[PDB]
């Protein structure tokens, strides 16, 4: 079976909590549901993920798709859940090795083109990553408001073709920018 | 391709914050999707773009239609999305060459005739698109609050033929009357 | 094709607002759709609209109705926009000629029989209509309420088949009685 | 043609309405409609009706079936409704004859079963159907509320059947009020 | 003919409202329609009466239920109509002599197995019961509540078949252990 | 038959009231429904339990499913209602003995692996659960929590695979963090 486990972080306040976006595949009829207290602004992230995965030269699944981005008590509000669904659904559909998720949180917004977006309130996942080492690949418009930090184990990216192939080949994506 | 892109902007109080109407033409069944936290352009505009367009002697995509609309977490207000929906949806079926679709702007609400009726609250719009160096095409019942700024390279339509073949050909359009 | 525009007023408060209902028949399955920030009473108008049309002589379209009610962006409350709805589909199906439709504004709902039904607040639309030297046609049971202004070029009917052979062959369409 | 328009009362503070229940059975797949702002405690009467008429020896016809009652913009909201849509539906279908619901105003909901119910707030319905000089009908249940006032004209009954018999052969309802 | 009265009670206030519940089984295919103003809490009580008819070795018919519990204008909050609505389901497929629901008002919610459950406010109902001279059977979880009364003629029990076996033949369930 | 039963605790301002989850597979067509009050929290469990069945290399009945968790007017509000329900829905599909969890209680929610998460506010569940004498059986997350109480019979797991064999096989495992 087929199941992927992408994470990601949800602002609450100041404190960027954890989440963790869980893909998994079944043979059913092709729906696709979403759990986890998902608000519209993220429920509707179905549609955009289609059309930013199958624009960027992807296979998009024909089956019954469940996204679960819960720890079930905490409703998911910002914008940037796009990417971990994305990435989720390559990575259970084996189009992308499961194994390059391994310690990586994914922020970001996907246009219709696969173009990545810049998503608003960073820095606080920027710290909680950098917190718990893991690394961080974020959308090229955030460069500018994540340079401050200068941690060097973040990443940007213009598109989901830039981290499809640095999560499978490592083309070594665009760091950040200087710090001001 | 079936991807298009267009450029609106939608006033919030005072400022008209830049939108990205984009259009992306699967291959399924009949579906209008309107992602994007539209209030009463989800259902509304869809009819509206549909008649506007059949009656101006165009073909209308019997494909699933997704729509989305700039900033995901950006609620968008006013009624003159449908213009660009429609060129939007024109371009992503190729009756329309969308490489000169680049440095315009579009703004107006459709009627069933395809005629363009004028919105409200445009000269924020006009503002924008100059300071930007985009020409703003917008409806002719505007042409009077436009014509105050008498700012070159905007223009006024009366239906959306007349767009199209602005488009597609180079016609001068309307212009502005001079300073009335 | 068949796309037909009619006329018809909104009053809120003083001020009665111009309309311009606007339909459309399409070659999909049959289907009513309004459009246009339609309250529960205008949008209810669908049935009422079928029947009175059917019970009157007239042929109601198998096609895909498509009803834009005036502006997008002004919600629509009174009941009286079954007339206009109703003329405005006998004249997109070539049942009347929409050239007689030119000049008119009419107002009034229709009952389950085609006979027409008085709606409150008609001074203000008689008041509108005077202003534009637009022949208003309003239901029998609202000339006891509009001849007491004594105004003339106002015309009241019984039942819908009586506004068809008065756009078709001016038969008449009886007056506002004496002010009396 | 297949039309009837019955009579009844809705009370909105102390006065009572007129409010003419129609209905029009239409060709096509079964359905039933209940236009003109009806509340749900009115809206089940589409099921509480056609319970009472198949448990009442009558015939349920299977065409679409219309209950338009209006003015379309007053908000019914009794739950009396049930008797007036159930003797139009059977009048539209010529089961009772449309020349005897000339002159008779009716009120009282239907049991599961055909047995009339009491309904609140009948003294307003008696002294309007007094005031228009109608054959004011309500459920047995009412007859000590209409005892008070002990008007004529305000025959009761106890089921379906014997309110169908006062109209089609069997007068004499037989159920005035028990005192003056 | 397919149709059962069995009774109930709904405490609102102080009082116990009488409750006539309804049930009536048409020839049409699958459904389940609760009619009158049931909350949620009642309105969910469709699967729990299937499981429960179901589970006790019982039939449940294939037929158009249409489940009506008047009167139509008093909120039934309570969660103790599922006893009486599958009773009446059983009677209205001859599986419970009609008869025998003469002079009984059944309290108690079910399991999924048929299993009986104590309701809250219990003692207003066989307060009335009492005063209307009827006999009141309750869960057995409500035996003890109803005991500071110390009424007769109340009976408990604790599984659906014991009800069902007790109406049909007569078992004598419990006899409201006595309070000192 | 195919009915199952299954303990929880739903904490209800200090109390940890009992919840009988029941669940009942027909033979109907594929279907989940959740009676009793399920706020959203709870009622979007049905994904997150077909995942974490399925993906446990377990067997999803492909039945009509319908899930009860009793009393049917306390609003269930917890997040931990998912294990109790994949317990039955396995117990009911003769998965696991029906014997094993006469006497335990579960809490807990599930991923779309299988793997157990924690609960907020475990102690008022283990409090009742020491008073009633049940073993309690909660997700290793809320070890650290539990461990604070001393009680024994507080035994935890990781995934659903865990709990199977411990109550299946026998394979007890964890308890109890030392006493800090």
């Amino acid at each position: 079976m087929s199941l992927a486990f992408t994470k990601t972080r949800s602002t609450i306040g100041i404190v960027a909590q954890p989440v963790s976006v869980e893909v998994h595949l079944s043979n059913g009829l092709p729906s696709f549901t979403m759990v986890g207290l998902a608000e519209t602004a993220v429920k509707e992230s179905k549609d955009r993920v289609r059309s930013a995965i199958i624009n960027s030269q992807f296979e998009f699944p024909c089956r019954k798709i469940t996204v679960n981005l819960g720890p079930a008590n905490l409703p998911k509000t910002g914008s940037g859940f796009d990417l971990p669904i994305a990435l989720g659904i390559l990575a259970a559909s084996e189009q992308i090795p499961l194994t390059n998720l391994a310690n990586h949180e994914f922020i970001g917004e996907l246009a219709l083109s696969g173009e990545l977006r810049g998503v608003s309130a960073i820095i606080p996942a920027v710290l909680a990553a950098h917190k718990d080492n893991q690394h961080l690949i974020i959308a090229n418009a955030n460069a500018a408001e994540a340079s401050l930090t200068g941690h060097q184990k973040v990443f940007t990216a213009n598109n989901l073709r830039e981290v499809c192939d640095y999560l499978c080949q490592g083309t070594s994506l665009q760091s950040l920018p200087p710090k001001p």
